[PDB]
């Protein structure tokens, strides 16, 4: 059995490694230098943003931002695909599993790119300040301070992409999501997903005590951030009318 | 030292029993035949007979009467709980504040099922059917809870288990204004250490119950907030002093 878990954990971490092209390793690689990669450029203020750039400020950070998502999005998409059972799932349950699990995986993920400090952008090639983000005009200025918050705590756990890559696994296959026809099939996968964190989390953070119950503890702060995004996203389709807005981004956040 | 795991379960459930009169046992003897009065709709409410009384109004006022009442079986049980009034003295009221509206949903499940809930120590029986009936947005109070103990109960947990997640839930070091977290998260640990070795000897049949139930406190949070922001509107002042939070 234990050796079935080690098996599922090591197909997932593959699948990770080839769905998500910035991984956390290379993420902290790049943050913590130095040799194996390259300094970011820094984006501070907005002198700085203009010689970063190689229709105005935070709205344009903010298209930014909307069209990684996408690409996240994807990448999300395709990873969940490799999940064993995944792709078997009743089709409109697997389109609900993906409409709630995605952003709950993009914050998680996000947290990878994140110190306390500011967040890697451009797949590692930048590095944008938490203050210069914080300083944006007035409701663009708190789209990222719940991430930066949560990220925080999250990098305390010091999960590195094998462990997450199973994580992730886990918050996709949830079978307490809104509207899902066959949840048993659901819940078995993440029995099974759950287990291989278990055993993944004891082997490579031996000392960490209760490192399991403490990250499953984690998914109820990404909760709150999904919530507030949405709240966010709320304000600024009434107040900005000439923003555009992914389709695959709408569908996504409509009917929470 | 899992023999200490066991010690803790035990005086965690024994303290459960001291603090709190209608354990689940109770509650799910009295709900499934082994009687209480009815409450269904409003005639049969008007019948009904409590120490609140000073329709939807008297009815969310006996819930609030009933929540200060738990919260002081809370405070007592967590007093229980081995290292809790070792901690700085702030620190147990942050603690005590953040955690008594999740162990009071938590509980509640215990006299819900999907057709009603136990009132008034097990003497009543309102069905969520008259709840919901009742005159915006007063019908729309209880019915999250009915939807959250549904999916809590068919995790089957007994007292004892409910004693040491109850805990667990008191123990959290994440709560804002903490001065001091290690030691929480050194007697949650613990905890938890207690509540998966008791989970594992209760139910050997269901493998991540342990995991299971800690996902259910992502729905139990989620919840305090819906309740909260219901609680926003938008009286005896002494009264509106008794049930300030
Ligand atoms: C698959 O999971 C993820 C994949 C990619 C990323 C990612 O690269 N992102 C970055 C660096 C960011 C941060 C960011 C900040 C400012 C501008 C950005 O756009 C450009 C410059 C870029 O980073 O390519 C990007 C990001 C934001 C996102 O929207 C949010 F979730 F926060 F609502 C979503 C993904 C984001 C995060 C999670
Ligand atoms: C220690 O945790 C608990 C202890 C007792 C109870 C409990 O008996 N309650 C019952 C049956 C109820 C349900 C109820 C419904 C209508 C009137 C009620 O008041 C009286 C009749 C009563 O419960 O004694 C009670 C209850 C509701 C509460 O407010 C709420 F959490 F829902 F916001 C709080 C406690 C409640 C719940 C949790």
């Amino acid at each position: 059995e234990s050796a079935d878990l080690r098996a599922l954990a090591k197909h997932l971490y593959d699948s990770y490694i080839k769905s998500f092209p910035l991984t956390k390793a290379k993420a902290r690689a790049i943050l913590t230098g130095k040799t194996t990669d390259k300094s970011p450029f820094v984006i501070y203020d907005m002198n700085s943003l203009m010689m970063g750039e190689d229709k105005e400020v935070a709205i344009r950070i903010f298209q930014g931002c909307q069209f990684r998502s996408v690409e996240a999005v994807q990448e999300i998409t395709e990873y969940a695909k490799s999940i064993p059972g995944f792709v078997n799932l009743d089709l409109n349950d697997q389109v609900t599993l993906l409409k709630y699990g995605v952003h709950e995986i993009i914050y998680t993920m996000l947290a990878s790119l994140m110190n306390k400090d500011g967040v890697l952008i451009s797949e590692g090639q930048g590095f944008m300040t938490r203050e210069f983000l914080k300083s944006l005009r007035k409701p663009f200025g708190d789209f990222m301070e719940p991430k930066f918050e949560f990220a925080v705590k999250f990098n305390a756990l010091e999960l590195d992409d094998s462990d997450l890559a199973i994580f992730i696994a886990v918050i996709i296959l949830s079978g307490d999501r809104p509207g899902l026809l066959n949840v048993k099939p659901i819940e078995d996968i993440q029995d099974n997903l759950l287990q291989a964190l278990e055993l993944q989390l004891k082997l490579n953070h031996p000392e960490s005590s209760q490192l399991f119950a403490k990250l499953l503890q984690k998914m109820t702060d990404l909760r709150q951030i999904v919530t507030e995004h949405v709240q966010l996203l709320q304000v600024i389709k009434k107040t900005e009318t000439d923003m555009s807005l992914h389709p695959l981004l709408q569908e996504i956040y409509k009917d929470l």
